[PDB]
């Protein structure tokens, strides 16, 4: 089953590469710190959580798109992961 377009940018929304595919996205793995981009939602809602698989600031995201590059997580240097929903 197959009902969810997910939408995200890899980068600036000015100058970056952009991927909606409809079959489970790559979502986020080679994650750190050193990231920015926007994220954009037209179907339902997602998880995201910067941290272990076992523990970390649950955060889903609805309805909108933001591009944040200096408030959503940028420490030093930590894992993240997103479940695409």
């Amino acid at each position: 089953m197959n009902a969810a377009e997910v939408i995200v940018y890899e980068h600036v929304n000015f100058g970056g590469k952009s991927f909606d595919a409809t079959s489970d996205q790559p979502g986020a793995g080679d994650n750190l710190n050193d990231k920015i981009s926007s994220i954009k939602v037209k179907s339902g809602t997602w998880r995201f959580y910067e941290y272990i698989n076992y523990g970390g600031r649950y955060w889903d995201l609805g309805p909108g798109e933001y591009s944040s590059v200096e408030s959503a997580g940028i420490p030093d240097n930590s894992i993240s992961s997103f479940r695409q929903i």
